């Protein structure tokens, strides 16, 4: 399948070169997979989600996304126009308040929630969790992310936006999950992207168009935006049967575009997520 005039990041993940604008992908499109977006919520009523999104948990007075961040990330995973995996099922877990903040105890509870809640959902092709959040190093936060991964969920986490070594941030620094840095449309490391040996992969993160609250759209930047590209890619590849939740991060690294990014610090992987789709 081909989506013309796609957001640059979608085109990038199906291309061996920057500078194109059509996204190519197998029509299975993540059908039969599920992606949890652990964030500020999801505006599931947005036409872009087509009834495939739902809120399943909140720790606050509402499950609604009063911020937009979670809706944007969910759109990059799986919206019809802005999403990588256009037929996946999206499940929202609101661990962040409408200011975008959350306590680590709540975030940990949300991760353990997903590890159990997947047993209440129909995801025959597999389960992914996208975590566009983080703060300073916490062994308890890292352990929660490790549990979620161990339970059979492909965990993708943002590297962080400090232009610093991600070893000092959580859950970015957890070795067993997939830690995602950000790149721009010219294949440069995004100016704010964290780096370091704990990164597994880069995805598009600068000037990413996706869904927003109020049935709208906007373009924003962050490792928060790169992470759902990788989460959606994992769901897509799991639906194709090419990999599993336990092996998808390694598979994405195996099949990535290699050595094509600029300003990658020595010791950080130079790997850009790529779907290897041959139309």
């Amino acid at each position: 399948a081909a989506q013309t005039n796609a957001p640059w990041g979608l085109a990038r993940i199906s291309s061996t070169s920057p500078g194109t604008s059509t996204y190519y992908y197998d029509e299975s499109a993540g059908q039969g997979s599920c992606v949890y977006v652990i964030d500020t919520g999801i505006e599931a009523s947005h036409p872009e989600f087509e009834g495939r999104a739902q809120m399943v948990k909140t720790y606050y007075y509402s499950s609604r996304d009063g911020n937009g961040h979670g809706t944007h990330c969910a759109g990059t995973v799986g919206s019809r126009t802005y999403g990588v995996a256009k037929k996946t099922q999206l499940f929202g877990v609101k661990v962040l308040d409408d200011n975008g903040s959350g306590q680590y105890s709540t975030i940990i509870a949300g991760m353990d929630f997903v590890a159990s809640d997947k047993n209440n959902r129909n995801c025959p092709k597999g389960v992914v969790a996208s975590l566009s959040l983080g703060g300073g190093y916490s062994s308890s936060v890292n352990s929660a992310a490790a549990r979620l991964q161990s339970s059979g969920v492909m965990v993708a986490v943002a590297a962080g936006n400090n232009n610093a070594d991600a070893r000092n941030y959580s859950p970015a620094s957890e070795p067993s999950v997939c830690t995602v840095g950000a790149s721009d449309r010219y294949d440069r490391r995004s100016s704010f992207s964290n780096y370091g040996s704990v990164l597994d992969i880069f995805g598009p993160g600068t000037d990413i168009l996706s869904t927003w609250i109020g049935g709208s759209t906007r373009s924003i930047s962050g490792t928060s935006m790169a992470t759902p590209h990788v989460a959606g890619l994992a769901a897509y590849l799991m639906t194709l049967g090419k990999t599993t939740a336990a092996s998808a991060c390694r598979y994405i690294a195996d099949t990535a575009n290699k050595g094509d990014l600029s300003n990658i610090p020595f010791g950080t992987v130079n790997l850009l997520a790529y779907n290897n789709y041959q139309a």
